[PDB]
Parts: structure tokens; C-alpha cells; sequence
DNA sequence: TTT
């Protein structure tokens, strides 16, 4: 265990003097700051944390206030003799998780640089799903060693302490252990890390460099009007009472809206057949099936989805409203995914509906503030353009070079007719063909999502493939170094590594070979978005503009944008995300702007 | 992911 005697408690200034001398001169440093709050806003430093050289840590508490606590260094002191170490951008530090100790650091008008190395994006990028990449976790699989949990030292439920109330001694224990074990870490996979070109790419030029900017755009937040969501709360509220009673007069007597024990009693015993519909989902839906048809299924459908968006946005946004900015702060995951894209909780924001009526009645309570605008430049079916390249496809390719709906110029081939006749239902086929192959989906999975028979979804499988040789080959050639390997790369050399591409097992290893397929264009538009993001941010940060970069979900990224200044910003925005990331892929950026995230989506 |  983690004693009192492994790390010092440095309590007076000539002991911090000196040891920043010793950090000046050292090649890397591990550091770490401790405060009261997960909320990076409003969080307050409590104390900070270096380790120079494994088994060589110290804490520095600045702000511990419990009943007695003994004297220590003021935190403005200590910030004002550390700022120059910390801002300077050839002091190369070492971090678990660093966006978020450089938006503490930034609550004291202290721009962290030198944001060199993050474990949690090493152990990220060298293998994505080789487990979870929290410190505990790293310290585990990586040392053998367990480290002092938060919980361990802080406690647990609604009685946990914040750090400023723990012992100088236990917090020490605490955060000197996670800055030496930051540091041991690092020294383990770094070296690693350099083993192969593509990985050290990636981590090096995206990740990384995107720690600052993922800081920036979760401080910056986003603007959400709460009297706009509550207005949609009030009515769907309404609006599930009425689909509650024509439900009820539809048929007979009340009933709770659960299939399997209502439902089923109602629906077909009312004529029907016999199974229902999973809320597995999105493969099998009975309920919306009859749908077309029978009414109760339909209303049964819609009540769901409203409760489901009433109690996840309509409900829940207003009350993430940070009391300190009147803004809503998002929390991003950069490593998480096993692709390499951006996930978003707290909220969600990339469960909010986009096909969908309320999803955009949502969108339209993200709005812009007084005499701004709401930015959307989205990367118009970037994985799409990504398989026609990484298909080398002369035919998709060139209808993306000539502007044309490659829905649309799909189906003219695989059915054979003349573009301009190609009817929607024609267009639909083409599209379930498209987006099944970018999944990697089985002629029978496409028939159940076009409703057509098997077999007739292979007779369109086999037409395209036909029609466009170069994404079967593609497939097989992404399958085979797939089994080869064990992993595939995306352009820039992210891997997603696939243990169960030979695992003998039936559907695990049919899970395997469908994300050889998807990966590398998937992984290669999130790594196509965050060199945007990059781009974007390095303009934003050198130019000074008056443009908020706010939102980063799906292929989007969102801006608040001056109203005098949006057609100067929406081209230079433009240009640095279709041609300040990768020349190889054939890229079209959409540009559009308005009051809020709707008007601009 | 971090505190
Ligand atoms: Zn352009």
C-alpha cells in the first residue's frame, strides 16, 4: 500500500521553488490538479500533483479547508510560481485525462501548453477495445498495480467527501500515486506507441493536438432556451393524454401501453398476426409494420417515442443549465469508441432525433445568443465518399465529382434506367444498398429492411457489385488483411484490432468481419472531423474571430457565429474543413446558418 | 475520461 513515506507533502515555498527547478530540467513530467468538483466550470484547484521521475512524486494543497487544517501554500501564490512552467509550451507534460486538468487550469486565466502526452489516449490508441481506459484500469493491465480509488480516499453515495475536506497526508497518497503511476504509465507505452507509423500518426497529430480544443468546446457550451423545452414538455405531456384515450377508443377499456401483456390481447385478437414488435428493434418492428394499416400499433409506436424524448430532453436539458454560465456543457468522450468518433453524454447529443418532427423542436430550443447566429458545417455523406475512395470506384466517384444524388446514380445502374426517371422507391433500394454495405450487412438483412424477399436483395447485391466491381473487392480485400493482421487502418493509421475474426464462434465472428468492413470508414471520418475540429480551433485561437466553435455530433461541427461577420466566417469555415484535412477523399462541406440549430441544420 |  501507499504509505506516507512514497511521496512529500510540499507545504512552503522554497521546497515548491525547488522542485520546479527540478521540473524545468526534466525531459517529461507527469501533472495533475486536484479540485472540488467534477464540474470543470465551476471546480475549484484544491491542489496540484508532479511526479519528475518514477517513484519521485509530490502533492502541493493549496485549499484544503477542513476544521484545523494546517497552513499551506495560498493557491494564487502557488499559481503565480508554477504559471510560467505550465504555460510553457517546451515543458512537456504527461497526464491522465489532460483536457481536464487544462480547464481548471484555465479557470485561473492559466493556458496550459506542452500538452504533450495523455495515457488515456496512449492506451486509446493502441488498442481501443482493449479494455477501459480510466487510470485504475491502466494501472491494473499495465503495471499490476492498483492504484488508491477516489471512492477509497473520498468515500461514496451523497455523503462523499470533496477533496478540499480530505487530510493533507490521504490526499497526498492520492495524487501523488496517480501522477507516478501517470508517469510509469506513460513510460510503458510510449515507447510502444512507436511501433508502428500509423497508430503514432494518429495519436500524435489528432488526438493529442484535440485536447485542448475538446476543452474549449465543452467550456464554451452550448445555449439552450428552458422556456422553449418546457413549452414542448407541457404539451407532450398533452399530447401523450390524447394518444393515451385514442388508444382507449380505438378499442375497449383502459390499458397500460405495454405490448406482451396488453397489446398483444388487443392488437391481433383483433385480428392480426401473432408477434409483436421488440422496443432486435431496429431489424424487427411488427408494431409499425401494421402500422401502415392498423392504427392502435402506430399510436402505440408514437407514445413511446414521445415519452422516450419527453424524459431524455424535454425533461432533462433545462436542468443541465450550469447556474455559473446559463449554458449547457456536454461532456465528450475522446476515448471511448471503438471507431475512433467523438461520443457526447450529458447530453446526448447525438440521440436527438433528426428525421423526426420533436427532434427538431429540440434543435430549435439550441439557440444563438444576442446578435450571433447558429453555424452548421456538416460533411455531406462522408462515409459514403469515404468508400467510394477506399473502393477506388471510378462510377461513385465521379457522380460525387459531378454533383449528382449518388442515390440516385446508384439505382440508375443497378436498375438500369435513365437518372432523371429514377423513381424514390427505386432511390430507397439504392440507399439500403449503400448504407448495408458501409455496415457490412448480408443480402437477407437488406431484404428485411426493403421488405422484399431473399435472395431478391441478393439479385440487387449482385447487380451492384456488378455495376461497382471495386467495393466487393474492397470487402474481400478489408476482410482478408482483416484475418491476416488482425486489425484494419483507417487512412491516417488508427487500427481497430479484431480478436473474434477467427473465433470459430458463429455470429461473434460474423460481428468481426462486418466491422473490418465499417471501421475504416468510419474511423476515417472521425479522424477526418477531428483534424477539422483541429484546423478550425488553431484558425479560431490565431485569428481571434468572433465565432464560438459549440458543438461537435455526428458529421456536424456547430458554431455561434457574429452577425456581421457570418458570410466572411461561413467560407473560411468552408474552406479549412474540405481542404485543411485529408486531399484524398473527396470531401463536400455544407454550410448553412440561422437562429438556432434547426434553422441551421 | 476527470474530481
Ligand atoms: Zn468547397
Amino acid at each position: 500500500m501507499i504509505s506516507y513515506d512514497n511521496y512529500v507533502t510540499i507545504l512552503d515555498e522554497e521546497t515548491l521553488k525547488a522542485w520546479i527547478a527540478k521540473l524545468e530540467k526534466a525531459p517529461v513530467f507527469a501533472f495533475a490538479t486536484a479540485t472540488d468538483s467534477l464540474d470543470n466550470i465551476s471546480a475549484n484547484l484544491v491542489g496540484l500533483s508532479f511526479a519528475i521521475e518514477p517513484g519521485v512524486a509530490a502533492y502541493i494543497p493549496v485549499a484544503h479547508d477542513y476544521l484545523d487544517a494546517p497552513d499551506q501554500i495560498s493557491r494564487e501564490r502557488a499559481l503565480e510560481l508554477l504559471k510560467p512552467l505550465l504555460e510553457d509550451e517546451k515543458a512537456l507534460k504527461v497526464g491522465q485525462n489532460l483536457k481536464y486538468d487544462r480547464g481548471i487550469l484555465a479557470n485561473y486565466g492559466i493556458e496550459l501548453r506542452g500538452i504533450a502526452f495523455d495515457t488515456m489516449l496512449e492506451s486509446y490508441i493502441l488498442n481501443s477495445v482493449a479494455g477501459r481506459h480510466d487510470m485504475d484500469s491502466l494501472a491494473e493491465r499495465w503495471l499490476k498495480h492498483k492504484t488508491i480509488t477516489f471512492e477509497e480516499i473520498a468515500g461514496k453515495g451523497k455523503n462523499q467527501l470533496t477533496f478540499n475536506q480530505i487530510a493533507l497526508e490521504e490526499a497526498g497518497r492520492y495524487a501523488a500515486e496517480d501522477a507516478d503511476v501517470t508517469l510509469q504509465l506513460h513510460l510503458k507505452m510510449w515507447p510502444d506507441l512507436q511501433k508502428h507509423k500509423g497508430p503514432l500518426n494518429v495519436f500524435e497529430n489528432i488526438e493529442m493536438p484535440l485536447v485542448p480544443v475538446l476543452s474549449r468546446i465543452e467550456r464554451n457550451g452550448v445555449k439552450i432556451d428552458p422556456k422553449v423545452l418546457h413549452n414542448h414538455s407541457e404539451e407532450l405531456t398533452l399530447r401523450l393524454a390524447e394518444l393515451e384515450k385514442k388508444a382507449h377508443e380505438i378499442a375497449g377499456e383502459e390499458f397500460n401501453l405495454s405490448s406482451t401483456k396488453q397489446l398483444q390481447t388487443i392488437l391481433f385478437e383483433k385480428q392480426g398476426i401473432k408477434p409483436l414488435k421488440k422496443t432486435p428493434s431496429t431489424s424487427e418492428e411488427v408494431l409499425e409494420e401494421l402500422a401502415l394499416d392498423y392504427p392502435l400499433p402506430k399510436v402505440i409506436l408514437e407514445y413511446r417515442g414521445l415519452a422516450k424524448l419527453k424524459s431524455t430532453y424535454t425533461d432533462k436539458l433545462p436542468l443541465m443549465i450550469n447556474p455559473k454560465t446559463g449554458r449547457v456543457h456536454t461532456s465528450y468522450h475522446q476515448a471511448v469508441t471503438a471507431t475512433g468518433r467523438l461520443s457526447s453524454t450529458d447530453p446526448n447529443l447525438q440521440n436527438i432525433p433528426v428525421r423526426n418532427e420533436e427532434g427538431r423542436r429540440i434543435r430549435q430550443a439550441f439557440i444563438a445568443p444576442e446578435d450571433y447566429v447558429i453555424v452548421s458545417a456538416d460533411y455531406s455523406q462522408i462515409e459514403l465518399r469515404i468508400m467510394a475512395h477506399l473502393s477506388r470506384d471510378k462510377g461513385l466517384l465521379t457522380a460525387f465529382a459531378e454533383g449528382k444524388d449518388i442515390h440516385r446514380a446508384t439505382a440508375a445502374e443497378v436498375f438500369g434506367l435513365p437518372l432523371e426517371t429514377v423513381t424514390s422507391e427505386q432511390r430507397r433500394s439504392a440507399k439500403a444498398i449503400n448504407f448495408g454495405l458501409i455496415y457490412g450487412m448480408s443480402a437477407f438483412g437488406l431484404a428485411r429492411q426493403l421488405n422484399i424477399p431473399r435472395k431478391e436483395a441478393q439479385k440487387y447485391m449482385d447487380l451492384y457489385f456488378e455495376r461497382y466491381p471495386g467495393v466487393l473487392e474492397y470487402m474481400e480485400r478489408t476482410r482478408a488483411q482483416a484475418k491476416e493482421q488482425g486489425y484494419v487502418e483507417t487512412l491516417d493509421g488508427r487500427r481497430l484490432y479484431l480478436p473474434d475474426i477467427k473465433s470459430s464462434n458463429g455470429a461473434r465472428r460474423a460481428a468481426a468481419e462486418r466491422a473490418a468492413i465499417n471501421a475504416p470508414m468510419q474511423g476515417t471520418a472521425a479522424d477526418i472531423i477531428k483534424r477539422a475540429m483541429i484546423a478550425v480551433d488553431a484558425w479560431l485561437q490565431a485569428e481571434q474571430p468572433r465565432v464560438r466553435m459549440i458543438m461537435q455530433v455526428h458529421d456536424e461541427l456547430v458554431f455561434e457565429v457574429h452577425k456581421d461577420d457570418v458570410d466572411a466566417v461561413a467560407k473560411q469555415i468552408h474552406q479549412l474543413m474540405e481542404n485543411c484535412t485529408r486531399l484524398d477523399v473527396p470531401l463536400l462541406v455544407e454550410v448553412g446558418s440561422g437562429e438556432n440549430w434547426d434553422q441551421a441544420h
